[PDB]
């Protein structure tokens, strides 16, 4: 089907599980799709595999989270509007979980490295990318939650805390962009990262629904992908 | 009165603001306070003040969020233990606002140390003082939220996600300290940086009441001052 034809989408930690399968699933459905991750080589595999299932090639950029200035999500973007008139699409997939443990147990430097990739480089990247959202007709936004972004629970630690913050900074960018962007979370749920969970490809519908048009009046909501 | 008597309640921030008025209030409620700060001077003046007016010096212990690591954290608590046998309260008031604007603005210097004081060292400290606050018969531990921590509005940025970080700390611990500390938090509202809104004193009953006996067991919730 259709969905996504003429649709421009960039999906960060696009090689693993969940933002291979977004990239996939979102070529399947007509989209132009961007790559952005750390590693060249598993970027390229990505998209020689979207290539061959879709008989479209995504391009893709090379961004380490972790360590990156706002400088370098500027040049970033700088290199995606030479090759892109837009983005329609950003979906923020990429994440670090961190120390599964304990509030008195958590390593602080795992603390800092989550809060660094999963909400400090996730906003400079988003502050970078929102130029090129606004060109869209209606641009669609959208972060990745957890259950435990919304009840914190023993033992989620920095992640708890990062995907809380990731709601809080959602909810503000769509009290901002009422009316211009659409700015959602979708939390996957439990996913086969055994066979009692759901794989990716399980979750996608909604991953499909907050970029295409049946979305539009959508704006500063959590979803869960299973329930 | 003597709500506090023989609590003993560390206060960051101390040295200014709410923080300032709130370890003045559990001191001439009685608590053996413990001032926490970035600054020695201002330290040393709240000191001198809840002197006069207590006859109980408060020791005060220098720490500046922005900037301190986990190791500093361990050697704060250690020196805490070599005066204190105990803490039955840890009231985290420090914190800084940060940029006020929209997100296409939002200084990303200034969003990082937001962040770093709000949640990551604010974290850090919990995690040095925890051991502390289980010697006592019933720890309470608070930390600052904001409206903005429930719900997101336009222009306030870090501090949104920060509060929002906050109040999802505070239900980690609250769940799993349960049965062992009250961890809650605290929306100060709007006060005083402005003469139309209220004062750090005419807050201070709901700092007080989560120090004292007829709060225990509340736990894992979130209070406006309000």
């Amino acid at each position: 089907q259709d969905l996504l034809n003429d649709r421009i989408i960039l999906v960060t930690g696009a090689s693993d599980g969940i933002g291979r399968e977004a990239a996939m699933t979102y070529a399947r459905y007509g989209a132009t799709v961007i790559l952005l991750g750390r590693n060249e080589e598993k970027l390229r595999q990505v998209a020689s595999h979207i290539n061959e299932e879709t008989g479209r090639q995504p391009q893709w950029f090379i961004l380490d989270l972790l360590t990156c200035t706002s400088e370098n999500c500027q040049q970033l973007a700088q290199r995606i509007v030479v090759n892109y008139p837009r983005l329609d699409g950003v979906l923020h997939n990429a994440g670090l979980l961190g120390d599964v443990c304990p509030m008195s147990e958590q390593n602080p430097q795992v603390w800092q490295d989550v809060m660094q990739i999963n909400v400090n480089a996730t906003f400079m990247l988003t502050q970078a990318l929102l130029p090129l959202l606004l060109k869209s007709d209606a641009g669609s936004l959208v972060f990745t939650s957890s259950s435990v972004g919304r009840q914190g629970r023993a033992n989620w630690g920095a992640y708890a805390a990062s995907k809380f913050a990731t709601e809080g900074m959602m909810q503000v960018l769509a009290d901002e962009y009422q009316q211009r962007l659409r700015v959602n979370c979708i939390n996957p749920g439990g996913t086969r990262t055994p066979q009692k969970l759901k794989t990716p490809a399980d979750i996608m519908p909604l991953y499909l629904w907050l970029m295409g048009d049946d979305s539009r009046r959508k704006t500063g909501m959590t979803f869960d992908a299973q329930p």
